[PDB]
């Protein structure tokens, strides 16, 4: 186990892009790889620790593969919702992503409103995350905060979800 | 199409300098390469994402090519005048350039006053944007701001342009 | 002598992890390597300067070896305690670690209470260093300060131990 | 000429360390190399622009050669004092050096008080400038400012030397 997740993380980015472009295009390999990450104790938090430390373009290429293959995004965020603490590990890496990555994540959700709402329901069903999530937004810089407001109200129903919390 | 721009972006910097140098040394290749970026849906925002995430020295070498080869700078900021989200996307990635890169970009424009004024007109001829440009001065470190001030005061005309708004 | 520590620092990170994964799995090599670093004049400062500048995953992985091999963690902070000024250089690089590394370091100590208290003793034992540790903990992002309190409060004894100082 | 400084800057760090460890051990090569940088129009500001963007350990290893070969440090701060902008191109990169590098630079001068005095006089002999040095130390982290004050207290003569301006 452990040597695989470091071997992956220390490949050159082109090989990691190729590895993920194989994996999340084949549901039969995706499903069982996330079984491997939960069969070894805590190993899903070692895969996510390695993930958030990647070159930021590989992180956006990964979220671009999931959001555009949404038959696997709802399942992926079911693993991190079922496993306690992993949702808090997500947000406390999301706050630290270099801001182009936060912008591309935000675009990818507001441009696919089903996958925004489904993600936003998991922040209720993993308990107590919303006060931290509101604080993440509140600690962003004034440029990103202004731009996210101007971007979000391109769909005022998602503005209402953001007001409902 | 898109995998070419990833392949390009993941090359070692010397290959990208060599590619961008051979590209903009040939106006007949420059024009059509941007037609390829503009005809594929949305793809120019994916090339520009890959640009702002480059090694900082390749970003200055690229601007150092255009401004000192300016018969292609006049065309380049025409493409970003055409596409209404792209000028917003430029400034809100400019603010996230390294302070040494912002300093060198400002030197590069103020030392070529025609190409300063042309860029400054595009901020008015594109919708909105100009209040982002002002705040993206005002949000910088006090040392950077004093330096960029003591730089621009060399030209009372370019001082008049920035102070007219 | 000095060339070994630069050659090591400039190897690709997999070779460094291989080198450390051998070294602190062999106590007969561990004690010899650190004796060479204490004996050559100032070389223990040059190994630690090269350590805090590493790729953040090699830094996490190194602490992940020591804390789980505590028969060597005991010795390691004995060497720094027997080299006055090194405990200053420790904290004054810890404050500059990437937040994901500080978070994992804290996690590794509170999940191994003996090795938290052992570390905490040397903050008294190196003359007056404790005040710099308290001050550094006050100088972190406000959501990370609350996250470290929420994490530490999982053990009320160690929660008491940081409050009784 | 100009392409040499990019070919150099894009070599792997071991080659740059080798190239510099050859150069500032041979005064006959050192004076010639900087004469080329002085003669080609603006090229010394292109070398310094490439220098301050280096991997931070190469920046320290370079100053660690000069200060310990001070018979070449005296000449080096003729060049950067003679071009009237170049001293500002030091300080407006020095404020942007990573904090561990600024600490190791400061330590390296405080351990050689005559080379500290030599550098400090060149700030006054280059036009104006000294108020930027006072501002730079006032803008560092509170931990760094406190630590540099306690580090400089190791030499009361240099405490007087920084107080007398």
């Amino acid at each position: 186990m452990k040597k695989e997740l470091y071997e992956f993380y220390f490949m050159p980015p082109l090989k990691q892009i190729e590895f993920l472009e194989e994996l999340v295009n084949n549901p039969e390999k995706f499903k069982e790889f996330f079984k491997r990450l939960k069969e070894e104790p805590g190993a899903m938090e070692l895969f996510l620790r390695n993930l958030y430390l990647m070159h930021p373009m590989v992180q956006i290429y990964f979220l671009e593969l999931l959001v555009e293959n949404p038959e696997l995004f709802k399942l992926f965020f079911e693993y991190l919702e079922e496993c306690p603490g992993a949702m808090e590990q997500f947000l406390l890496n999301l706050y630290l992503l270099h801001p182009m990555v936060q912008i591309e994540f935000l675009k990818l959700l507001v441009e696919n409103p089903e996958l925004f709402r489904l993600f936003f329901e998991y922040l209720k069903r993993c308990p107590g995350a919303l006060e931290l999530f509101k604080e993440i937004i509140e600690l962003l810089d004034p440029i990103i905060q202004k731009y996210l407001k101007k971007l979000l109200e391109e769909n005022p129903e998602l503005k209402a979800l953001v007001k409902e919390v």
